[PDB]
């Protein structure tokens, strides 16, 4: 196991998150993301909604790991758009996708809550790397760009969803708690890519959407750790 470092700088939680004027220390938010004492809500359960989190400063790190606790919410069986986690090169404050810009340099976990393609294959965990070139494609939920992906139920847990997405040796992992108990560490696996390159230096960011349809996509907790093999 490589020894895990917290690094507060590139970190949020509650209980007190929004400072009083309005800001949350060490990130910028975008958009109509809305930050609160215990979360923030990245994007309202309205239609037509864009919302972005990301540290003000780009992190070097080799090899890292990120925590993240959320919720997404709705009234119905399907919900949309969903959520995406990122480390790219730039803070990408406005785009198609899912509320932050195409086109970015890294790699961004996206938690896809509506089946653009009708391949009843929703919602899903998508993990798709970029150099810069690509554009998404939302009206396919991006499948014919990941790099790897699962099927997992995020919406409507009992208990908050956590994604730990570690950068270790050149991989990518993800693992995810599904929120169906209180039992934090209760992860299981839902992808990896292998001899994966990404920048040096980066922003951790998210970004939360909504279309037609629309959920509360609502963040708890962003804790970032470096990574050291020991
Ligand atoms: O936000 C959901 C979906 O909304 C819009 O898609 C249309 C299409 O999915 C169907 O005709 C229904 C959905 O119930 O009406 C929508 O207008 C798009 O904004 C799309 O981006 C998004 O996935
Ligand atoms: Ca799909
Ligand atoms: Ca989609």
């Amino acid at each position: 196991l490589p020894h895990r470092r917290f690094e507060y700088k590139y970190s949020f939680k509650g209980p007190h998150l929004v400072q009083s004027d309005g800001t949350v220390p060490f990130w910028a938010h975008a958009g109509n993301a809305i930050p609160s004492s215990d979360q923030i809500r990245v994007a309202p359960s309205l239609k037509s909604q864009r919302g972005s989190v990301w540290t003000k400063t780009k992190a070097a790190f080799e090899n890292w790991e990120v925590e993240v606790t959320f919720r997404v919410t709705g009234r119905g069986r399907i919900g949309a758009d969903g959520l995406a986690i990122w480390y790219a090169e730039n803070q990408g404050l406005e785009g198609p996708v899912f509320g932050s810009a195409d086109l970015w340099n890294g790699v961004g976990i996206f938690f896809d809550s509506f089946d653009n393609d009708g391949k009843k294959n929703n919602p899903a965990i998508v993990i798709i790397g970029n150099n810069g070139q690509i554009h998404y494609d939302h009206q396919n939920d991006g499948a014919s760009q990941a790099l790897a992906s699962c099927q997992r139920d995020f919406r409507n847990k009992p208990y908050p969803v956590r994604a730990k997405i570690t950068y270790y040796q050149n991989t990518l992992t993800v693992m995810i708690n599904n929120g169906f108990t209180p039992d934090k560490n209760d992860y299981e696996f839902c992808a990896k890519v292998e001899n994966m390159i990404i920048p040096a230096q980066g922003h951790f960011g998210i970004s939360a959407a909504t279309g037609g349809l629309a959920d509360d996509h609502d963040v708890l907790s962003f804790l970032t750790f470096q990574l050291t093999e020991p």
